């Protein structure tokens, strides 16, 4: 375990599942993601806060004891102009009237951790991810934050399992944190919201191996992710990003094939995300028990989004003596006796075209300028890297990311 | 073998070893590193140039043929004041009077690649490493740069084998590079020098695999590296950095043990490097090569520098029940029948204390606030990370990095 606080959703509210049974209360309007109620949004244009009343005996008051904090945060930039201001605002507050304890704050494209003792001596850690230069891994995406505190060593800041910033806290004396942890946007100039999920406190300094274990497990790997790090959904319009060609987008040709030799236009240095064809994912075998979540090894149809309500199947043209099979839009609504098997490697999604007789056509990818299904990828994967042409992200249009 | 230009040192000059017999001319005062002549230094306070007259065959003049550039660069910041100006200056120029071709340029903590066609259309790739926040892997260090160009897709900038920037060059037409590659610091507003080594042009778009191979193999993998990325040397004074404890330095206690609970002071956010004890390395038995280069599996003595005259052996105190053996300074010059076996994982150095009888005492490391030899590390290594207590860098005091 090591966890002395596990914030999780149960029975239309948030509860502590660590065993220390800390009390969690919602005040005002707190958004719950319908598809993952572990995820909550907080606003600053209303009353909107989560207050954890910590178990009296977990409340950190010490000079020597090690502790760690982990959570995921989602920071929308909207138009990217509203956020472009040098001002620091608190999102998670665990500091007493003494100003002893810790807090998580934000700035323009920045996450900040502050730890301060009873004497007003502090240490601050920062991650500055900056503006989207091509494709951003951070803006409007779930970001896994982990702060580990060694009282005889340094405080270390991790982002998505990677060590970013570490500074000595050997100078820090007795730290007494607030009885309350307040999830609220305080002193933000503009109106916005922030996403929080899987907030944890641990009674030790986590090592890299334990941090990477939390990073992969907490999201639930069995369910595929969209671009933003949310659960991939059936019956939902998505743009396509090829992870090996982040500057390219998919367009329809007149012969009903798909081109990938289209360059994304830039807003400053940021690639446009809402470019090229939109697709919807559909279950092969429907039911009532079935939710809208896309899981590993689910058999689906990839539907091209046409003029309006109209949806045409994507299929691999197998009538060729060349190994790569051209992807075509079926005008007739014929599936050509094919299914697509969904799978993933982290946030990268794969689409394996198979005939209904169970034979492999190949993974969705590209050959020169054309989108194809190819078996080449099975034996030519590049390990522990996003530079594989069979890796795709699904981008849903959202108010959090504006290209208006 | 896709190399069409390979700049290496032979017979008191630089020559093309690719076999395409391009000419390399040294004009004026160009510094050659005595320990690695393949590395050269370029000044802007006087005449300092390397000029490659490319063989007419290798001169790039095409709109479809893929190509890659690779080289290491070393950029000192001195006392981090004179370099703090927004001023883009050229270091490598392959631009025709047409302003067609490519060039490498620098700004404050920045490396820039520019590619331009005959019609003035250009694309720029940038790497901004910024100021030292604790420890910098970039400032006054050998940085491996790799640019690959797909005329049907992206130009890609790699730093130390990692993809940093990629942008479409698909809209670029005929590119005609100049006949000459000029290594010279041009339009830098301040006086400085720049290190270069292992310049290559390739006649294809290298993949991540080939870039990773050049990164590890170009500098001799059998020779250990100092903090800057130069070869580690015998009979040379070094400060110590523990890689797991970058904010800490090693001092001597009055009892002759070594403390690691000493915190580096900062200039802005940059840790001091010239703190704590000085060590020198000495061969147990002299080398047949006639070198001062520290190699993998070399048996050495590590000597504490009390003063320039007075050197004292480091030994592991084996007169204890503890598994970890406290490192001590031998006042009497007694080495207690021990040697140190040097090895490396990339730029990380390991020091294995052993008895002359062949028994292992343990890798140099720490247990809480005390430097130790410990066999624990043998069976408790974390793979694919610098987060190991038995990983060390050796910092030589140099004018390129000032802390004054
Ligand atoms: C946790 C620890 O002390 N590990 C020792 C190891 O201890 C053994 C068991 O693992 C202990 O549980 C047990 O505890 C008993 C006490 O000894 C006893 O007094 C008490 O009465 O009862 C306890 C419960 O029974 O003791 C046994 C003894 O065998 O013993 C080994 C030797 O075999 C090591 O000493 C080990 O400590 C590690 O020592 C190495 C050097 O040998 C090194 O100093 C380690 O320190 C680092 C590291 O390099 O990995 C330093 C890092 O900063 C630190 N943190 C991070 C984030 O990396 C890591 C830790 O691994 C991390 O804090 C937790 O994963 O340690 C040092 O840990």
């Amino acid at each position: 375990s090591s966890s002395v606080l596990n914030m999780r959703y149960k029975n239309d509210k948030y509860v502590d599942t660590s065993g220390y049974d800390s009390n969690i209360n919602i005040n005002g309007d707190v958004y719950k993601y319908p598809t993952n109620k572990n995820q909550f949004g907080i606003y600053n244009d209303k009353l909107s806060e989560v207050n954890i009343s910590q178990n009296d005996y977990i409340i950190y008051d010490n000079k020597y004891k090690n502790f760690s904090i982990s959570f995921w945060v989602r920071i929308p930039n909207y138009d990217n102009k509203i956020v472009n201001v040098n001002n620091e605002y608190t999102i998670i507050n665990c500091m007493r009237d003494n100003n002893s304890g810790w807090k998580v704050s934000l700035n323009h494209n920045e996450i900040i951790w502050t730890l301060q003792d009873n004497a007003g001596i502090n240490q601050k850690l920062a991650f500055n991810y900056g503006n989207a230069n091509g494709i951003s891994d951070y803006i409007n995406k779930w970001i896994f934050v982990t702060i580990t505190n060694d009282r005889l060593g340094d405080s270390k800041l991790y982002i998505n399992g990677n060590l970013i910033d570490q500074k000595s806290i050997l100078n820090l004396g007795n730290i007494h944190v607030s009885d309350n942890i307040l999830f609220k946007i305080v002193n933000c100039s503009y109106t916005r919201y922030i996403g929080i999920r899987y907030f944890n406190i641990f009674d030790k300094e986590l090592d890299e191996t334990e941090i990477q274990t939390l990073y992969s497990n907490e999201p639930n790997t069995n369910i595929l992710k969209d671009f933003w790090g949310n659960y991939l959904l059936y019956d939902k319009e998505y743009y396509l990003l090829n992870v090996l060609k982040p500057n390219n987008f998919i367009d329809r040709r007149k012969d009903s094939t798909l081109s990938i030799n289209n360059i994304r236009s830039t807003i400053l240095l940021a690639n446009r995300l809402y470019s090229g064809i939109k697709v919807k994912i559909q279950r092969v075998n429907n039911s009532s028990t079935n939710d809208n979540l896309v899981r590993k090894n689910d058999q689906v149809y990839i539907n091209f989004v046409a003029s309006k309500t109209h949806l045409f199947p994507l299929y691999a043209d197998t009538a060729t003596t060349n190994k790569e099979k051209t992807i075509k839009i079926s005008s007739s609504g014929n599936r050509f006796n094919q299914v697509v098997v969904m799978n993933s490697v982290g946030n990268n999604c794969t689409m394996n075209f198979k005939n209904n007789n169970g034979n492999n056509i190949g993974l969705l990818g590209f050959k020169a300028d054309t989108v194809v299904a190819s078996t080449w990828y099975y034996t030519h994967m590049r390990d522990h890297t996003n530079s594989n042409g069979c890796f795709w992200n699904f981008i849903s249009e959202e108010h959090g990311w504006q290209e208006k």
